[PDB]
């Protein structure tokens, strides 16, 4: 299937659950899709109320107020090779490329794998502090 794809990236499938994150975190995704060695998508951008409050039942969450739902963040899923890992390699490889595409637009964006505790490396988000809601 991709023996002759020379550069594996997952554009499309990114795009399509980048529709309806904020413009300026989409920017930056975009670019990191050209920069990171790691093939990956976009697993999850906009959350519903719903979902969320799911995961505050069950404790994933302790809030609602949550960036997913307001379209400031993404879950990203490394994709090597086409297929799905959750190594946290890859995951501090697709941060280097978002933290030189958020360099180049201008834009802090904060990466799950530099959260105090508890790290997780699919999200990143755009900042309370540059972009309120
Ligand atoms: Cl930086
Ligand atoms: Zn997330």
């Amino acid at each position: 299937s991709l023996n002759d794809i020379e550069e594996i990236r997952f554009t499309a499938r990114s795009e399509e659950n980048l529709r309806g994150v904020h413009p300026d975190l989409v920017r930056v995704i975009r670019l990191a899709l050209r920069y990171s060695l790691v093939p990956f998508s976009v697993s999850e951008g906009l959350r519903s109320m719903a979902r969320q409050r799911e995961m505050v039942r069950a404790g994933s969450s302790q809030t609602l107020r949550s960036r997913h739902l307001t379209g400031h963040a993404v879950d990203v899923v490394a994709m090597p090779a086409g297929v799905v890992s959750w190594e946290w390699d890859y995951y501090a490889q697709i941060a280097v490329a978002v933290r030189r595409a958020a360099r180049e637009c201008g834009i802090i964006v904060e990466w799950g794998g530099e959260w105090k505790t508890l790290k997780d490396g699919p999200h990143f988000q755009l900042t309370f502090r540059d972009y309120p809601a």
